[PDB]
């Protein structure tokens, strides 16, 4: 391919799991600690990763996993580290669904300043529910209405960070003229939810302004990503699920009237690298191990529910149950069935890799960087989100598969430059 | 005095004033220059400062001062200034007028665990008019109804904060106890302006909780700054105004059932250190010749409406206009005819006094070190938080005054501690 692959690196401190906190290399105190931020992130830097990504949440409960009971706000971390690192982008999640427009284009611009032009935005349109009785709310607004909202609140803040014109800041001393005042411009908005008379107090960055990034997996939701964002983030649950997620939300913004190649497509993966194909095996089975067996189970039982998993001892093949009947996820168990005999699992291996399924991107570096290579060619992916909750995989993954894509061409050398758009390749807009 | 004397410095961009960015030595750019902030923030460390403060605005025209026009916003700039920085505490300005207290709970609580327990909020209950527009609101609340927001606001904060017990978080690896479930709270929340369920998805920092600053004026202000302020700023107009705000606030505090050292109290003051007198005089006078001399003249003739400022010939002495008549400003006037007598003003100089006056902590060393002692011991001040907009100043008090301060037992030789509440004396609750 023509352009170079990009990486971004999620960095979600004890992980997105329930259990892998208590692997004897985990750090459990890493969603607070800065210090496994600041190393994450430089880490990342030193493979020249495009960004980092933080992701976030607004409600939790006693059962919600431990990175989300006590973790790092995301404006505040990011802007911690930009200051211990140079190049790399930097790309929080913020709601649409409960703060001010106003505030929220301030956050992301003023960052924007203190970075040098590397700040992004992840647009979540629906958080939990539960998110809405911590903000005044008895409940969110129905799903077509979240987006609603959301496509306002966008425009809201991106016309208040075109307030200021790239060159409206004269600071002639002789004159006294600080700013040209025909290049101050108030938005005057008075929409359905939201009124933003502005102007917006700070003005242009480095990159113009912050880059927009989207998760939008529902047809509403492919729609507004393809109309509104830089990048978008999906699955990787297969290679041709993959594929036409990219061939429908790059045809959706043709649709739009935007050149396809400004929407940037990152699944995200988390791969485990190892020297060899067994000890990459080892560390997956480590990790899978944790969860306590009955509550593995348990969640296993939910796909044979006419049968008691109990009785069945743990180290013997898994058993022939499963029958037909009718499941709301049927499919799942026949495909469960068939890897189970496919690899000759015991029920005991059928519940840890169903608690914490197995990523292809498993293996040798070798593997690594050619099915990320197949993914890229196949156009399934203009990059990747790189998850690495398992300790040593974000440093495996930059030491080992990032030299082989650079090798192979497609991957560079050094930074193409300072800027998050100039590292995504997109323009900037004024 | 038993107590030592603390200071804060304000970072404020290219300053208060309209004009003051004509200087030769100000950068123009400082308001949204990182290294300028990482500079003046680590030039207030290296004085051994309790604090660094920024201040904030949320609606701006085109006659706002530059400054105000393009500027970092608070929690982003105190965040990047974390990494970079150790010991000294990290006070940001926040409204509780627009922004859901769950939001503004969080990320004050997660700078305070980035920074390792150096947050300060600076409540402010009653922005510009204008910032309700820019945040979806015809007109702010009536003062009255701002107090009682900012009440129920910050109660939700704090409530928001005590969600985790100190020693929730067990971690035990070997039990899978990540938490301890009876030390999590639900704060439940349902009052007249805020609906907050909880718990908050952060824990306790390494002060407990961060520092709450307050800078109430009126009668109402006052009280709510005796019942909940651990800090309280106001104007250093005269020792004698000084120390009766001093002595009011510190009895509404007993009258609210707490101890009166818990509250600090700290005048802004913005010194013009220098080594001899007429050097300290002559920057004054450098600053106070860049306003255009229209504009001050103009300004000038509001206290004296009913004679036309401009036939007065500039440098001869100020004219013995005034009469009595009666203005709401009449007391000022005859200020000002005292003090233009008293030192033989001109009219020029009279209109560039009132548009940039003389502070009193302007001199020697010793003379501003003698001045600060003598508030301190008279109880006009806990502490002083410093402006430094004029260039050089923040490094001539640090370099200068601090060491006088230190020599007299009035000031700590190196930090008392890696926490805002221990450096300001303030116990930590939990």
């Amino acid at each position: 391919r023509a352009d170079f692959i990009q990486f971004g690196a999620m960095i979600h401190g004890v992980g997105g799991t329930t259990d892998g906190w208590r692997h004897p290399d985990v750090d459990p105190s890493a969603s607070t600690n800065i210090e496994f931020y600041m190393k994450k992130a430089q880490t990342a830097e030193k493979g020249l990763f495009s960004f980092i990504f933080i992701a976030d949440g607004l409600f939790i409960s006693e059962k919600s996993i431990p990175h989300f009971l006590n973790r790092f706000e995301p404006i505040t971390i990011l802007s911690a580290l930009a200051s211990v690192t140079k190049n790399i982008g930097l790309v929080g999640t913020f709601s649409t669904s409960f703060t001010e427009p106003f505030t929220i284009s301030r956050q992301l611009m003023s960052l924007d300043h203190i970075s040098g032009g590397r700040a992004g935005w992840n647009l979540v349109t629906s958080p939990q529910e539960g998110a809405a009785r911590n903000h005044s709310k008895s409940n969110l607004p129905e799903h077509t209405e979240r987006y609603e909202i959301a496509q306002e609140h966008l425009d809201v803040v991106r016309g208040l960070w075109n307030s200021w014109e790239h060159d409206a800041f004269i600071h002639n001393k002789k004159t006294g003229q600080f700013f040209d005042q025909a290049k101050l411009h108030r938005l005057n908005h008075k929409g359905k939810y939201f009124q933003v008379e502005g102007p917006l107090n700070i003005g242009r960055s480095k990159q113009g302004e912050p880059v927009v990034f989207q998760a939008g997996s529902s047809e509403t939701g492919r729609q507004f990503a393809a109309k509104n964002a830089d990048a978008i983030f999906t699955h990787s649950n297969s290679l041709e699920e993959t594929k036409a997620f990219y061939a429908d939300v790059k045809s959706r913004a043709a649709d739009e009237g935007r050149d396809p190649s400004s929407v940037r497509i990152f699944p995200g993966i988390s791969p485990i690298v190892a020297d060899t194909e067994e000890e990459a095996e080892k560390k997956y089975r480590e990790f899978a191990e944790l969860i306590p067996i009955e509550n593995a189970v348990t969640y296993l039982a939910r796909f044979f529910d006419d049968y008691d998993l109990s009785v069945y001892p743990l180290d013997e093949p898994f058993p022939d149950i499963g029958d037909v009947g009718k499941n709301a996820f049927q499919s799942t168990t026949d495909r469960i069935k068939r890897e189970a005999k496919a690899r000759n699992l015991t029920l005991r291996e059928v519940a840890q890799e169903m608690a914490f399924p197995r990523t292809l991107f498993i293996g040798t570096p070798e593997r690594v960087a050619s099915l990320i290579e197949t993914w890229f060619n196949a156009e399934a992916a203009d990059g990747f989100i790189v998850g690495s909750d398992i300790p040593g995989t974000l440093d495996a993954f930059v030491e080992k598969v990032i030299p082989i894509l650079q090798e192979r061409g497609l991957y560079r050398q050094d930074y193409r430059g300072g800027t998050l758009r100039e590292n995504l390749g997109l323009g900037i807009p004024q």
